[PDB]
């Protein structure tokens, strides 16, 4: 028997502003369904306190997608609309099983391309330095495929305990704070000026696994998205 995330109060504010995509982008459960006790092995309350996402398969996901609150439709905002768009979370990333290589855990996405992904990464060299078992940001500065279209940053090595995140977008600039420490300040997002389709996401999006059956697993102790 699995306990529903909505059975406690911690996640109700964000569930009231999200739909869940599982196991792919096109298969969704509404905010109303989440508030109404949606539960499954893919999305359940773990140890009485974690909103836990699980997903296997290349590019599959179990992921919340920001909605207008109170039964509203899909949100779309802009990096340059004057409002500060903020996502906060507290995440326990457990040890990922063999075959899981990268798990996107928070995003800014849009109708054009992902402006930002925060992901757990098994192993990667960045700017001549090798990192392992760590949390990375990937920011798009163009629409192409080559590395010049991205800015990738080591944020923090994965910790045993919960790790806090804050993503702030204001006036075409991005700041990321991890465990209270600024790890990106004032990253330019002006390429995306006028893109009015941006939205936050969070959960587990499984990128480039080496096994189709290996299940990514991510635990949220807190998640909120706000505007101000
Ligand atoms: O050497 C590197 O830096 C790696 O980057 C690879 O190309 C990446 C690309 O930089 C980026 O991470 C992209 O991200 C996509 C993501 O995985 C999801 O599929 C979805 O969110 O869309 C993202 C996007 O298009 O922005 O994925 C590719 C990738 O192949 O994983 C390669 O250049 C490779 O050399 C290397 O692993």
């Amino acid at each position: 028997f699995l306990t529903a995330v909505s059975s406690i109060d911690t996640f109700l504010p964000v569930l009231n502003e999200a739909k869940l995509q599982w196991p792919t982008s096109a298969l969704a459960a509404s905010s109303e369904e989440l508030l109404g006790g949606y539960v499954g092995s893919q999305f359940y309350l773990q140890d009485g306190k974690y909103m836990q996402f699980q997903i296997a398969g290349s590019s599959n996901r179990c992921e919340l997608r920001q909605m207008i609150p109170d039964g509203g439709s899909e949100i779309g905002w802009a990096v340059d609309d004057g409002t500060t768009h903020t996502a906060t979370s507290s995440i326990v990333v457990p040890e990922q099983v063999d075959g899981v290589e990268e798990v996107t855990i928070m995003q800014i996405n849009s109708g054009e391309a992902p402006q930002l992904r925060i992901s757990w990464i098994r192993s990667k060299s960045l700017d001549g330095v090798a990192y392992e078992d760590f949390i990375m940001s990937t920011v798009r500065i163009g629409t192409g495929d080559s590395s010049d279209n991205f800015v990738k940053t080591h944020l923090a090595d994965r910790t045993a305990g919960a790790m806090s995140f804050q993503i702030d977008v204001k006036d075409s600039k991005l700041t990321i704070t991890v465990n209270g420490n600024v790890v990106v300040n004032g990253q330019d997002l002006s390429f995306w000026d006028g893109t009015d389709s941006c939205y936050f996401k969070a959960g587990a999006y499984n990128n480039n696994p080496t096994s189709e059956s290996a299940t990514a697993r991510i635990k949220f102790a807190a998640l909120a998205w706000v505007d101000h």
